[PDB]
């Protein structure tokens, strides 16, 4: 049910009303870069942060495609805050990987799009683990000062999905951050059920499968 | 043993050869800058996270005002990569932090420094925690293609180190993103040895300190 512009567009997601959504913020961000300096650049952190909400957002209901549409209805001069250096870059690999393991938890060839290649890079690798960061804390804070659900029309499993989808960014995190060892195993703890299985069944059909199901049988 | 300039200079820190360092970092960043767009700023980031790692290295051999030194060497223009953001504006809380952090597990007042203060935002949090990560992934990662140990005169002893800092780095990273719960104490599985008592001690003289007395007993 509607009644203010923004909380409405905040509703389901599509590429009108996520655009909308996203211009709008750029707008604050803009103005707040014409005018107020630092202090702008202070507030452009938590609507940065809003706009990875609206990210994560896009792979969870499994709409990956909107989720690279993000990065285009951003000017240029936000995007060089919100993605910083090589992030921009990796973006794009950043936003699959996330989608791939989100997807699974819930229940495309990675050198294809580009993925492995990325991985192989140590930098582009810590770019891609900031930028799954910054999808985590972006559900995990407080990015609206009023709640909206992640999930739009499902507010009481809001904490459940929410949870979930951290989890798997956890995950995520595991892996960009570990591209067997023991100390790369003590990381693993953080699982609750269903997910093991999750992996097992996807790295099935699709050497980070070799890699993976050898650290758990580890 | 000298032979080259970098390698060099890598040696012993002060405020000379830090100072050199630095600046001498900060003109392959800038010639970069001023050519090969991208790609150069793919190079950037390497760059930036030796920069980390002189910041790192000022951490453990007990030189934090060097630490804050490190920002001021540093252009305007490389700083608004290196430290994108609220990452400039906490910069000097994370030093602290990271600094407090790592001597107490080696063996000032937070609300003069500002450190609390930070620490009651949100965003300045994770600014910090971006930050810190930096700091843990910049000695983690191989910023320069020949083995520099992280505090000069001590080769053998280089992994050891390596791990403890990177442990206390871990720790900090923890007092970020848990500003007593379950879930947050499933996250000090990683101690080794020694450190709670160190945190014991450190916080006995030094209300972050009952968070973690509390969160200990549980």
């Amino acid at each position: 049910e509607p009644a203010d512009p923004f909380i409405s567009l905040l509703m389901d997601p599509l590429e009108e009303s996520v655009g909308k959504v996203v211009n709008h913020i750029a707008q604050l961000f803009e103005e707040a870069s014409k005018n107020e300096g630092d202090e702008s650049l202070v507030l452009r952190s938590q609507l940065g942060y809003q706009l990875f909400f609206l990210i994560v957002r896009s792979l969870a209901d499994g709409k990956r495609e909107v989720s690279k549409k993000i990065l285009s209805g951003i000017p240029t001069s936000v995007r060089a805050e919100v993605f910083p250096g090589l992030q921009r870059s990796v973006y794009k690999s950043a936003v699959f990987l996330g989608n791939h393991i989100i997807q699974v938890l819930l229940g495309e060839d990675w050198d294809v799009v580009g993925v492995a290649k990325d991985l192989e890079s140590a930098w582009k690798r810590r770019a891609i683990a900031e930028l799954i960061k910054k999808f985590q804390v972006s559900i995990l804070e407080q990015c609206f000062d009023k709640p909206v659900p992640l999930i739009p029309q499902s507010p009481l499993n809001n904490d459940a999905v929410i949870d979930n989808v951290n989890k798997a960014l956890q995950f995520a995190l595991w892996l960009t951050e570990f591209y067997n060892e023991t100390e790369a195993l003590g990381e693993l703890r953080f699982l609750d059920s269903t997910s093991k299985n999750l992996l097992v069944d996807s790295f099935k059909k699709f050497t980070h499968v070799t890699r993976i199901v050898e650290s758990l049988e580890k």
